[PDB]
């Protein structure tokens, strides 16, 4: 079972020994901070707030695991067991923990108050920042949706100047990234953050996640079709790709199938296995079921050029309103090898450059999408701001010398909307002054309760690109 | 609860479908394929095998919601109910599978047979690849414990040579991570690989894992000592950065602290705080409790040399018998700020050519340690290669035209020792001839059951450095 009191950096262990002595408040905030990704979603909080921290949290026997853990760690005593003591007698083991934030999906420019967090009760002082590094984990979520989006406005720019609209958009960049991450638990995040901007996914365990801690109206919020991986063709042995092709395109003839062609010789299996020999297996599938061939391997843009140009030969290729060539809708291409924000990029605008319509392609993305992604990239921060000493309130920060990016915001923070429609940051508690409209920071958590919950569509809706209003 | 029927790739849910008819054997391996990193420490499939594969991990609810979840999934009935069913009546739930691997600990040159996965009753040819998706998220142990691995040798050949000695090696590189990892879950794992090669970790999560699924003779496996973060030192007013250190260094002063200096002016702190106000109460300390100080911002490099130089004109050098500069023993700092393999190398070279030792510093790493890294690094793999189809045998593989790096291995595999003693992959089954002597290869997991274990010790000793040896 998890113990909260296990669940941070071990030096947080031995800071109630260190913060002012008759310090009553110690007061947080996390911000994506300044100084591409100029806008973040805020996406992954509610998830903590339910797994970790809401309820009885803190029992009799969870505090002398701890004890007996840092015991060893340590090599010495160090541990506030009447601290955590106080709050089981008080609190019943529920955090006396306020948590105000922005609300799930939305999206916010680089160094705003994203939430903030801090003590309810004086005693409680030291608690503030010891879940600093379980909600400072909400980097991943936020990061995993914030790249995403930045990728589905890079495929609606290109399908909007080569075809005219936005149909199918949210199906162009599949999630294939669940063997290529970290852990169960990260799979299962990462892919919910995904699934904010699209809905294509492999990686089944962000289903599971979503219905559990967000939940959708429609009964799951993600899709796939079948597809074959380069064991069920090779099995087939070296000499009988053809025959691999023929029954798996045979056997899903009434649904969407992907089928790795990239095995022996790409471009010997597109011009002549699908554009000679099976060809006519081909010629009369579906609108709603088309073959979709999948290159996985060589340089991402040439091998996707040189695809669409066997294909453009050996199929009937017409030229869509925009003056962009369109293979027949039976046939399609996903390109789901090295595909990352940068790769993306480089295949489409090669693509329009060759005058392909972004119709034709589709992508997956696995470590580019879920795992090659760090804190560091939209600097996720958590942060003291404002502490009450003596029952004084004091604004706090940091700002070391050599490296003024690290400068953090000083005192009680509020998001709100600016007269021109933007968001702004106000600090030293001038929110109070009311000059601007109403705090959009929500309190999301108190005293061990959950107090204010978005839904996954909610959420959806939060995070839509501009050009889709 | 977890449910092995719903952590797999979602196409892998039709792949039953699309093997060659009257295919009874499907054979698998692992590798970190060839074309730094010249080898790979194996780690972590135990935790794997434990915690998610061995016992009943099928029961009539998980089918049912397996059944249910895919239905919408592919909005069509491709689930094989059948196959799972079989294994719950027949197995009891347990995975009839056989998974042969070398010892944990190991250190392999790349483009070896790290483990290999085949079916033990022929109705169940397409569960050797259904576990692809988890098995290869032991790539993340791997690699973590790899490049922990790496920057160890880094820190002992500089440790060495300015020192004459090893001594402290093992606390030199500290994992800061927790925060800046993806998930729990991928806290205590990452933390656990790099457990493999030191003592000194934050990441609380590790020793639980460690304990669980490993072991250690001794009470834990990894280390920490007091340490302020921003919001200790900041928390005091800006004014009043003396009285936070006095504090805190008064508060821990008979055991090791480390105290971040650079919350404004790091230079400041070291020559005017540190160096003189409070002067009398750091040459006071114990060689068994230094004061370490922590800068934690700025050009990495740069910024050791420049508070190496502070320090050592407040403070009594010495010079070792190699020539080196060493701070007193009360006096230690620690870089853990932007630190990963690349600019490790790079700080402890610009030591050596302004002759300070290595012994004065130690680092910290998070992100660099257990974040930013992918499947990509080792190119870790999982690919079939061999399977039995109508009663013949037949090597299977992948070799894709423009790509020769990705280019898979044929038959049936196994590891063995060349008469230089170094690794060698035999293929073809050509390891029955037996001219190379016995498959190093051991059973780890056969039809529910983990057969052979590895403790941590173990481990640890497997995965030592040749220096060390
Ligand atoms: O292509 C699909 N899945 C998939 C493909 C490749 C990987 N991978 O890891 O390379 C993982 C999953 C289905 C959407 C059709
Ligand atoms: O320095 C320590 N812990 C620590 C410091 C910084 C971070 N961080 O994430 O920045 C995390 C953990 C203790 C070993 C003394």
């Amino acid at each position: 079972e998890f113990n909260i009191l296990l669940a941070t950096d071990s030096y947080k262990v031995t800071h109630y020994k260190q913060y002012p002595p008759n310090t009553s408040k110690v007061y947080s905030y996390f911000e994506c901070r300044e100084k591409k990704y100029e806008e973040t979603v805020f996406y992954g909080l509610q998830y903590i707030l339910n797994k970790y921290l809401k309820g009885k949290v803190v029992t009799k026997e969870k505090i002398q695991e701890a004890k007996d853990v840092y015991k060893e760690h340590f090599q010495d005593d160090v541990f506030n067991e009447k601290g955590w003591n106080y709050i089981l007698e008080k609190y019943d083991g529920h955090l006396p923990i306020e948590i105000k934030a922005v609300p799930e999906g939305f999206v916010i420019p680089r160094g705003n108050v994203l939430f903030t967090v801090e003590n309810t009760d004086p005693e409680c002082y030291w608690l503030t920042n010891w879940i600093e590094t379980i909600l400072v984990q909400s980097w991943y979520p936020i990061t995993v949706a914030t790249n995403s989006r930045e990728q589905k406005k890079i495929l609606a720019k290109y399908l909007l100047e080569t075809s005219g609209n936005l149909d199918g958009l949210e199906y162009k960049l599949h999630d294939f990234g669940y063997r290529g991450v970290s852990s169960q638990e990260t799979a299962g995040i990462g892919a919910s953050a995904h699934l904010v901007n699209f809905k294509g996914t492999d990686t089944v365990a962000g289903l599971a996640l979503i219905k559990k801690y967000y939940g959708t109206k429609d009964p799951v919020p993600g899709y796939s079709v079948p597809a074959a991986e380069h064991s069920t063709i090779t099995a087939w042995g070296k000499d009988h790709e053809k025959d691999a092709f023929e029954h798996i395109v045979t056997q899903f003839s009434s649904v969407p199938v992907s089928v790795v062609s990239d095995s022996y010789d790409i471009y010997n299996a597109c011009e002549k296995i699908w554009g000679e020999d099976l060809r006519h297996l081909i010629v009369s599938r579906s609108t709603q079921a088309p073959l979709i061939i999948r290159p996985d391997s060589g340089n991402p843009l040439d091998t996707v050029l040189k695809v669409l140009e066997i294909l453009g030969k050996k199929f009937p290729v017409t030229e869509n309103s925009k003056g962009y060539k369109l293979l027949p809708p039976y046939l399609r291409v996903i390109q789901g090898d090295g595909v990352d924000i940068n790769t993306l990029q480089e295949i489409v605008e090669g693509m329009k450059q060759k005058m392909w319509s972004i119709e034709n392609i589709a992508f997956g993305s696995g470590g580019g999408l879920l795992q090659k992604l760090t804190r560091d990239l939209l600097n996720c921060s958590f942060k003291c701001s404002y502490v009450v000493t003596n029952g004084l309130g004091i604004n706090v920060f940091k700002d070391p010398v050599a490296d003024p990016n690290k400068r953090s915001k000083k005192g009680r923070l509020s998001l709100h909307r600016t007269p021109a429609g933007n968001f702004v940051t106000l600090e030293e508690g001038k929110g109070d002054l009311e000059e601007y409209g109403q705090d959009l920071l929500h309190t999301v958590f108190k005293n061990g309760k959950v107090t204010k919950s978005y839904s996954f569509d909610e959420i959806r809706k939060n995070a839509q690109l501009n050009i889709e209003l």
